[PDB]
């Protein structure tokens, strides 16, 4: 995130960091003690999972390292999209979700802790924050320090719909910031988006160069994915 916060430590307990070699790539949400919801483009050959981080640049007691059994993408998702190192900012984020099943489930803590999935519609006009490690650095460092946060206002799909108009879908949402001084980044995704206290969204941002929160869709709407999720879990459990 460029132009947010750091986040209170531990206040985001379902937050995932997603690493691939020592390297890091992006956040998830951790959904259940043995499964975490991510981005697609975030597919890798090799995880290392970390709940309870703060500070991703040193070692912490409250962090939980987990190993990935298998992976689950929507079926929808576009694979032919896995071939490029960095999506498009016009390539529909509308199916890029994944689930990651862990090889062991996670250990309930102060710092590690499921996100409840959504129970009823988003109102627009709703607060909402998300939060993630992710650094404009896209092509040498996708994540480090400490987890940012920013707050938003849920809106209307189209607001967010000028310069990708094909983007606005029935699984996007639109959720904007008070001036053009906050963006997302690659490694944010998979970061929760909480409105009126709701898990509503999650980033699925894959390009190279960060996102204005106000002039593109970043976020994938949790509610009409909630079917396939639940499903996922209650089979491959």
């Amino acid at each position: 995130i460029i132009g947010g916060w750091e986040c209170e430590k531990h206040s985001k307990p379902w937050q995932v960091a997603v690493y691939h070699q020592g390297h890091f790539q992006c956040g998830g949400v951790l959904v259940h003690p043995q499964w975490v919801l991510t981005a697609a483009h975030c597919m890798s050959d090799d995880y290392q999972i970390w709940l309870g981080r703060h500070n991703l640049s040193k070692d912490e007691d409250t962090a939980q390292f987990h190993q990935v059994s298998d992976s689950f993408l929507d079926p929808q998702f576009d694979l032919s999209l896995l071939k490029k190192k960095y999506l498009r900012p016009y390539d529909d984020i509308s199916h890029d979700l994944m689930l990651l099943r862990l090889a062991q489930p996670a250990r309930i803590t102060d710092a590690v802790k499921i996100l409840d999935l959504p129970t009823q519609e988003p109102k627009l006009g709703s607060t909402c924050y998300t939060s993630g490690w992710g650094l404009i650095s896209t092509f040498t460092n996708r994540g480090s320090g400490t987890l940012q946060c920013v707050e938003l206002r849920l809106q209307s799909n189209e607001k967010c719909a000028r310069a990708y108009p094909e983007k606005m879908t029935e699984f996007v949402l639109c959720a904007t910031h008070r001036d053009d001084s906050g963006s997302i980044c690659l490694g944010d995704s998979g970061g929760a988006l909480i409105c009126d206290g709701v898990f509503q969204g999650i980033t699925s941002w894959g390009y190279s160069e960060c996102a204005d929160f106000n002039d593109n869709f970043v976020f994938t709407k949790v509610m009409p994915h909630k079917k396939w999720i639940k499903e996922t879990i209650e089979k491959n459990s």
